[PDB]
Formats: structure tokens, C-alpha cells, sequence
């Protein structure tokens, strides 16, 4: 049915010769693919199917190609949050700059966002874990922003060492949800994970944490 | 055009809800005023023109803010800053300069309660939402203007926070329902004085941020 098949557009380096025919030929035997149509002068390619983004992004990597999401110029479908600490903590000593991530999130289909989340910066080695909280008030941090409104299971994995710090960790991950950008936009994004060692925080505070309200976005990244 | 509005208005002590009744008593428009004391808020519905009503219970020494009602996708807050250092703005321990608490209160019609506090340069303040709240790149990635306020927030009031600056606020009214608004962003800004001395070579200060949804419950 109709609502099965969806539209997806990425960027995609592509101004070599064969770049475009080895973009086909890694997508020839993907099945659920109506069309693939290519932009060379944006080296953009536009996707038509029933095949989840993941999968898309996926085999463009074992490809070698690297492929990121990005907007299709249709209305209120991308978003993006800058996501920053809100809190001194004991273990973060960065003081140049409060953001540790970012969520970069475009709408395919009527009811499916893919997120594109990157972490870099944060002084603990470990696993993150995202959320998007009912309201997006930071007023004070994400005690002001209420309830947990929808919890993402895919852990953020990030042991790699930072280009930010040659003591801090970054982390990358491509998450998904049925939910569409108008559901989104104004509430906060969140990520946390536990403080390995809550006794020397005198903030009595449990976890780090850094967030930002989800914000429209053209999706030209 | 009637609509209800709800406001947060002081009003525990003996005479509070009969002096609050005394000061709208002769405002033409009013359809009901019903008082929560309990919360102590006032829920009003007219064919009156918000600020009317504001500016009445200002004239009464009253002080109203503005109150969401718990409809959903309603309120919205945005909290906002600077993106940039500027010669003329030497305040460092924060980069926030302003907050805007909206609330929806008809189909077609959306207050703003617009305060401004701790800016270096005197002067009208313009207020815009401008298409995007991307600020990856401060107010240049937020896009196109999408809509200008006509009013302008004066800001010429003594800073109650630091030393030689000023606040102001203004009490706005506009045709945009809260989902139109949210995930866009509030930018304020006046051209500088002296863009001279700006190495960044900008011609605006300005401050701004992210539309959130919100509670809708402020002090």
C-alpha cells in the first residue's frame, strides 16, 4: 500500500565518473526500491521505497560511501538540537563551550523521522542514552522540561577519542521513530547516562546530561 | 471577536478579588471574569483587546501575568540570548538578555509577554520571528523573516540586574496560533549606535532563541 513506500533524499559525494554507477550498483539488489534519482550538482540522491533509512545507510556504507540525511525542502519536515549542559559538572572542565552533541532530524514518509545524533566532547567514556522530554523549557535545564514523552532504546555508544580533547570521548549513532517533525519541534532532546561517580559531584546530581529544544530546521547539512 | 484569556493575579488578602472587580468593572466587553482563588488566577472573556485588559489592571497597581490554560500545544516559552560578542555588551557570566512567555487564547489569536533586562544600549527593541530556530550559526541560520511585531519594546528602564544597563517590556497581541510558533525563533534586536567600533563588522545586536512548548506557568 501506499503508506508502506516512502520518500528519503541524502547527500552523497558524487562528482567522480563512476560515482553515481557505483551508487547504483550498491543499491541494485536492495529489494523495495521504486527509484533512485540523482542530483550531481547538490550530490544529492533522492530515494523511493518501502526500505527503512537505516538499511539505505547501511549498505551506502558497506559501499564505502557516506551517506547523511538531509531535508527535501518539504515544509516543516527537518529539525535539528544543539545539545548543551546545563549544569557545572566535576568531571566536564570544557568551558570554552556548554554543547557536547547534536541531533540532526529529517521527516521521510508521514509518520517516520530519522535522527542523526552526534556526541563529542564528554569527559566519561560509556553509553548515552537519548529521549525526547514533553516540553522543550530550559529554563531549568532538564528539570524544567518535564516527562520522559518518548525513550530511544539504542544506546549511544561513544568510546572514540574526541577531535575536541585528547581526554574526552565522542560517539555517533542513526536512530528512528514513528513519529513526524510536527510532533517534534518545541519539545527538548536529551541525552544522559549515569555519573560513574556521583559522590564528588556536589550538584547531588546523578547524571550528565545535555539538551536542546528541537528547533526547525531547512536541513541543508 | 470574543476570546478567554487567563491571568495570574495576586489575590489572597481581603480585598483582592473586590478591588480587581472594582478596576475592570467599566471596561466595555467584558463577557465574565471568573476567579480561582485557590490558584489565584483570573480567567477573563471579552470582545476587549488584551492589552486593554493588561493595561486596566497596570492603572489599578495590579500586576497580570499571563497563564496558559492547560489546552494542548498552547503555551510556549522562549528564552532569549546573544550569539556573539559584542564590544558594547560586557555582561559574561550569562548571554541571556531577554524571555518571551506565549500563550494562545483563541483560535486565531496569541499574547506575548515580552521582557526584556540587562541590554547596554538605550533604545526601541523590535521584535520578529524569523522562519527557523536554527542557531547553529546565531540569528543567520534562523532563515528569513516570517513575522515582524509592529510594536517595539522600549528599553530605557534602569537594569535591576548590573550596572549602567536597561529593560523594558511590551504586551503583544498577534493572529498566530502556538503551533505555528513553536520550533521557530524569537529574535530581538536595534541597530547599534556605533558600528564602528563592532569588529565583527554586525549592525544588529540582537538576541534570540528557540520557540519551546511550555507549561505556561511563569512566576
Amino acid at each position: 500500500t501506499t503508506n508502506d513506500t516512502y520518500e528519503a533524499t541524502y547527500a552523497i559525494p558524487m562528482h567522480c565518473e563512476n560515482c553515481v554507477n557505483d551508487i547504483k550498483a550498491c543499491l541494485k539488489n536492495v529489494p523495495g526500491i521504486n527509484s533512485l534519482n540523482f542530483d550531481i550538482e547538490q550530490q544529492i540522491m533522492s530515494v523511493e521505497s518501502s526500505v527503512a533509512p537505516s538499511t539505505i545507510i547501511n549498505t551506502l556504507r558497506n559501499c564505502g560511501k557516506d551517506a547523511i540525511i538531509r531535508g527535501a525542502g518539504k515544509p516543516n519536515s527537518s529539525a535539528v538540537a544543539i545539545l548543551e549542559t546545563f549544569q557545572k559538572y566535576t568531571i566536564d572542565q570544557k568551558k570554552d563551550t556548554a554543547v557536547r552533541g547534536l541531533a540532526r532530524i529529517v521527516q521521510v514518509g508521514e509518520n517516520k523521522t530519522l535522527f542523526d545524533i552526534t556526541v563529542n566532547g564528554v569527559p566519561e567514556a560509556g553509553n548515552y542514552h537519548a529521549s525526547i522530554h514533553e516540553k522543550g523549557d530550559v529554563s531549568k535545564g532538564v528539570e524544567s522540561t518535564g516527562k520522559v514523552w518518548h525513550k530511544f532504546d539504542e544506546p549511544i555508544e561513544c568510546f572514540n577519542e574526541s577531535d575536541l580533547g585528547k581526554n574526552l570521548y565522542s560517539g555517533k549513532t542513526f536512530l528512528s521513530a514513528p513519529l513526524p517533525t510536527w510532533q517534534l519541534i518545541g519539545r527538548s532532546f536529551v541525552i544522559s547516562k549515569s555519573l560513574n561517580h556521583p559522590e564528588n559531584e556536589p550538584s547531588s546530581v546523578k547524571d550528565y546530561s545535555f539538551l536542546g529544544v528541537i528547533a526547525r530546521s531547512a536541513g541543508v547539512w
